[PDB]
């Protein structure tokens, strides 16, 4: 066949019922996922290629630095209760990651202050209950499918995209085949 379990997808032999459709995981600790987020733009070109009636979820993890590894965790959750995620991903990858100046929860609470969302209005969301179940979900689900790697993305609990059987000869190039596979997956 074109698309070969192992070869661009792995299967999980132990299947995730319930499970997101199409599910991403990554860390802002994470170099690939850097270049996944603000260079490929792979989340961005999946979403144009998905079917009708397909949501997208994109879940960080715990296991990358420790502590603040948590910390951003939390924020994530903040992030995606207030709806912002598209206005604090690429400061907080740029902050952990380029210019260093991440080192504690303070530092990731600037990054939204920067952003715009108000002192109070974080405060509220971070220390909410809504948000502690928000971070229960992140965990449970890397959790369901035992995550020990980042970045990586399920479809329909069932199947995993495995990145390094596509050329990287030509970035472009690996973007579409990435896409291509998750529809693929999608409809399967």
């Amino acid at each position: 066949a074109q698309y070969e379990d192992g070869k661009q997808y792995t299967t999980l032999e132990k299947p995730v019922a319930g499970a997101p459709q199409v599910l991403e995981f990554f860390s802002f600790f994470c170099p690939h996922c850097y270049q996944f987020e603000e260079v490929l733009h792979i989340s961005d070109n999946v979403k144009k290629k998905l079917p009708e009636g397909v949501k997208m979820t994109k879940y960080h993890v715990n296991f990358m630095g420790g502590d603040l590894g948590k910390d951003l965790t939390q924020a994530w959750a903040v992030a995606m209760a207030l709806g912002v995620e598209d206005k604090v991903t690429v400061p907080l990858f740029e902050g952990v990651q380029k210019t260093q100046t991440i080192r504690s929860a303070s530092d990731i609470r600037d990054v939204f202050i920067n952003a715009g969302i108000k002192g109070e209005e974080y405060d509220a969301a971070w220390n909410s209950f809504v948000v502690k179940s928000l971070v229960a979900q992140q965990e449970k689900a890397a959790a369901d499918v035992q995550l020990r790697g980042v970045p990586a993305m399920f479809v329909n609990g069932k199947y995993q995209l495995n990145p390094q059987g596509m050329d990287t000869s030509n970035m472009d190039v690996f973007v579409q085949q990435y896409a291509d596979t998750v529809k693929y997956l999608s409809e399967k």
